[PDB]
């Protein structure tokens, strides 16, 4: 019984990290889980090794592409991310649908050794709100502002490579919206047939 | 643009008519209608011509599939049905989703002439519940009943032809599975590219 | 199976009524049904004979007290109801939730007769409340409104005698709590063993 | 102002600590709590004193016993388990109803004890799902999962005890159906006569 | 006590006929109602004398006119309609919340007469769905299209001067906005204090 | 695009800390946050720096006032608590609502400065719960609770100056009426003016 991988991109500020960790806390860890990815990028404040990230040196990160640790592994924004396949695989074959919240580097790579996979992109409702919600706190030089605009810019362009494009104008219609989707590839038939094999053998008779 | 037709198949004692009522009155005219087939059989109390179906006479629904009116017809207990070509065809180009509730036979037609149409099959949740539901106010006798269950039998053989199925155990719940497909097929990225083809423009520079 | 005969009594002014329809319209006939009452009383205009009411001439109803036809009769607001047994023992059998919308009396006569039919008395929020749905339009006298007040209080001194209290002060949340008291009552251990019987022996070896 | 004590037991696999917890978010202090038991089993990771359990040693338990410390108590796989009856007592009698996730024959005790309190039992929705559940992550032997699935019947066949059921098929469904319970249970007249009392002094006048 | 006048405005294809009725379903006659308009137009198909709008002569309005029996009137769509005084007064002195669904002419109207009634404005989600809404079955003339669309845009010039809102994208979405606006009105301190008079003198000693 | 600032208050047991955290787990931080107070108060077990408070010693906090850092402060129960007037323009210019969880001599001070801020004040459903909320656990003497109570009628008497009431009997309810009003006030026309600046533009072309 093969679980579903899904893949969720979109590019800071549409509100992505928040969108997937509130579906989470609704569903119990037999039906869903998020992967933890390896980064070489600093753990913030808050962050623990082995919920959020595995995080590891420039060096050992190297190691790991070098014996082929990674189901798919890219550079984005100055430091290296990436999926290990052995945690992914392990965790599907027991039946759990597994989040990826990658970029679109990581996204293309995933779809290729995994066709099956569903993957969703999530926009802001405008780019005068992904310039609010990019600005944060509001701290942050004009350039270094322009330039993470433009790294989001970017990452939108890749939006027509997904299955599934969620508009994150409102926080509760874009969360209802994903969990709209997980549940409908539930009801497709192939996945039916299985968790309900026979009530079916008994209907049939 | 297009809207997308929908298949919805069950046999008799799988709440499938009042699943569909229900799911229109949450839904405008411009989102979401049922097609309005023709028949040969005897309108119910209470129902309107052209509102539920056309009712028309063996006679005449014979030269109706003569003219080729049809997208698809078939015979269902003891009566003939179809879905007239020239109505689907024009809601769809209006962008609303229809839904066409016909049998396995009228679904087979349509699959090989309307290839996108996505169809949903419905189960009861047991053989004795399905066997309840057909009895009725059981004033039925055994004979009527015994030729119901068979036919719904028969009817249930033909599921896995479909993309989703739904077991209808209860009813909100199973309601909630309905508009939650419709949802969903919403959110794929064909149609969202058009709904929002405006705010994507903007939102790459 | 048996399904479970509801009780639901309340003096005028506490949404009763709507509170019934509104419940119906989210469930199939097969699950839940209201009993069709025999009375006197003229039909209000728009009001169907058979579906809300069966309406007989006084001289029928004295005689169907003679034939021992009601499983209770009562007098209300100058005049006769009673419900008829044959239907809530053939509804019943069917396994649906048979709802009977009776005063106290009538109520008082089903206990002793049916001891494990289930009872919700409705309130509503406050007296000020309750006189200002009685006025209603406010184009009745200060007299009329006077007897119907005092039948409210009246009503209102019964309520202890009842399994279950729901104050409608706000329609949804009271539509919830009705809801909410069927479903759980089909979560209890006798219900639930009969409607999942076959998962139960698969599940003990 | 008693509160009411209500018992969830499950066979491992169930998922009843996930669904407890979820009902325990939605709900303040002084409506809901859950009981902390003392054990002699280890802490797990993230696991804290006081707070998901009291962790002692053999010693300490069994001096525990002597004393009469204990409402309930019992072993359950290899481990001593129990629910101190003084904070249970305490917290009662503020009027919170109290959660007691604890097995068949701690729920036993507790019955005798406190006739009053509630019981609810979770099933998985087929033994293929149980077995897919009790796997977890899937690195066990076929030996130790044969060894789980046999506590788990062992808890099964007790089921019939309980006052509710609960089939865990779908973790919302299975959260609401949680929910309706403890809802239904504080609209039961005893209850509502209450915290209701008198709005009901005042509408009797 | 009083209850709240709402003005509900709309170009034609945004859904507010539809969304009137929908939240009336939810909401009983104690606490909700629409006014009924007097009106030159005809009567549709299945539409009733008095229920939704009083049907009068072209001569008849304009003596309703002389006898300053309007709150309001306007000329709309190439008729006559107005809100009759008499029942407006009469239904808010009884505590219920009255809609009325006028035009930005009637809504000035009524601004200047009753300052403390609330205004809702509606919008289609963008131009493009305006249209395919205003079109409807696709069965029109693009001359009469043509005058619908220009009615609309000259409609929509008027929202700035209502105090809400609403952008009818998603129906259901509409509705839960149009549900809400009603809430909080009803949670502000002026009504509340109103509805819970005998607490809060309890609760102050 | 400034924001809008939420004040919240009530006596204790209310259950006003647990409504205000609640909500905020349902939205992000672009939308909706919490200001952190400064306290000479001991910060309990489970608090952190930061988090739910600034703690700070009484000189620290005497210096605050003198270099005018405080939008607002006051003694509340033998200490002092106050918002500091830099991080919440900080926070309101960037668009967030911000809920201030503060006192009704906080609020005060807060409407003179800031005319547009809305408040809410939560009441308890009744003196008899307001008791049993506030006796807690149930372990502190009764003197000790009659100066809570009496700490709580003060608190009260102010509730008046407050733009909404919140009766919060039953939690879920109370906390839909919280999410209800940060909801209405985003529908209203300033707002949506903006956010919505030009669909609009694009609606009357
Ligand atoms: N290819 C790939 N991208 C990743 C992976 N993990 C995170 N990312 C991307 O890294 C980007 C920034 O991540 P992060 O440092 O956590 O910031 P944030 O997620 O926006 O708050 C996001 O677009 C992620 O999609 C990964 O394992 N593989
Ligand atoms: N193929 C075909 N079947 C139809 C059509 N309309 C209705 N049916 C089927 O024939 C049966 C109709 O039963 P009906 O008289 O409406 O009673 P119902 O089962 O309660 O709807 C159902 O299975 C429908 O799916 C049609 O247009 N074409
Ligand atoms: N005991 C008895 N009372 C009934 C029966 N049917 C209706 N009633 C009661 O008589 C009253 C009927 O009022 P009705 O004419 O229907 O106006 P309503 O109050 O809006 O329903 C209500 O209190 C009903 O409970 C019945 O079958 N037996
Ligand atoms: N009699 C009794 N059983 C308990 C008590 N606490 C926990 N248990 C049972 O111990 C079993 C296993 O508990 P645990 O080690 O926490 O594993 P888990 O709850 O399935 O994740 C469950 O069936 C509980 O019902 C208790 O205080 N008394
Ligand atoms: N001012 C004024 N306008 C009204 C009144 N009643 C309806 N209207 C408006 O006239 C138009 C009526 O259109 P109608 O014939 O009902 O078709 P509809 O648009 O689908 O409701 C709508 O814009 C209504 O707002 C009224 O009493 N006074
Ligand atoms: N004026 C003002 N009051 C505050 C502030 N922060 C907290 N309070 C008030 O302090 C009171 C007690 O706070 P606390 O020690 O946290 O207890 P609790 O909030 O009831 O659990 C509450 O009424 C708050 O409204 C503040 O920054 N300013
Ligand atoms: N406008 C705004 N966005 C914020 C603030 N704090 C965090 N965010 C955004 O919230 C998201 C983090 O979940 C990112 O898009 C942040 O930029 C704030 O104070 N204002
Ligand atoms: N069990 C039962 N099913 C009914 C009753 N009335 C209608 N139905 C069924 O309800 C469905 C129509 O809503 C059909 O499947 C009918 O057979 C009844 O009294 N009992
Ligand atoms: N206050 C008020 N109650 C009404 C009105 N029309 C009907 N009702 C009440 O609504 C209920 C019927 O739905 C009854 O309790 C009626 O008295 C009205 O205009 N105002
Ligand atoms: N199938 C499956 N169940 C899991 C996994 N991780 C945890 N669980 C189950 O989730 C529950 C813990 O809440 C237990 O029943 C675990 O066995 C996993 O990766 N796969
Ligand atoms: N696109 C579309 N709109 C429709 C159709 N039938 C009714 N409407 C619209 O639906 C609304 C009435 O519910 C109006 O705005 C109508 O123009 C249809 O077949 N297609
Ligand atoms: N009745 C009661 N209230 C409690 C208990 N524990 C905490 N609270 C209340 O819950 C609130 C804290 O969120 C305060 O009003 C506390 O007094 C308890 O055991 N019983
Ligand atoms: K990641
Ligand atoms: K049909
Ligand atoms: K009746
Ligand atoms: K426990
Ligand atoms: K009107
Ligand atoms: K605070």
């Amino acid at each position: 019984a093969q679980g579903t991988l899904y893949i969720v991109s979109a590019p800071s500020g549409a509100g992505k990290s928040s969108l997937i960790q509130a579906l989470l806390k609704t569903q119990p860890l037999y039906d869903t889980q998020v992967s933890v990815s390896h980064t070489t990028r600093q753990p913030r404040p808050g962050e623990v090794h082995g919920e959020h990230y595995f995080f590891v040196n420039h060096d050992e990160f190297k190691e790991m592409i070098s014996r082929d640790a990674f189901l798919e592994h890219a550079e984005v924004f100055g430091n290296y991310y990436g999926t290990s396949r052995e945690a992914i695989e392990q965790v599907l074959a027991t039946g759990v649908d597994v989040f990826l919240d990658i970029d679109w580097q990581g996204a293309q790579q995933i779809r290729q050794k995994m066709p099956h996979a569903r993957s969703i992109f999530i926009l802001p409702p405008s780019k005068i709100e992904l310039d609010r919600r990019l600005r944060g706190r509001g701290q942050d030089s004009e350039e270094v502002i322009a330039k993470r605009m433009a790294q989001a810019v970017a990452e939108m362009s890749h939006y027509a490579e997904y299955d599934y494009l969620i508009v994150n104008d409102d926080f509760d219609t874009a969360l209802t919206d994903l969990k709209t989707i997980i549940r409908a590839e539930r009801l497709r038939m192939s996945r039916q047939k299985q968790r309900h094999d026979a009530l079916i053998s008994k209907l049939l008779a």
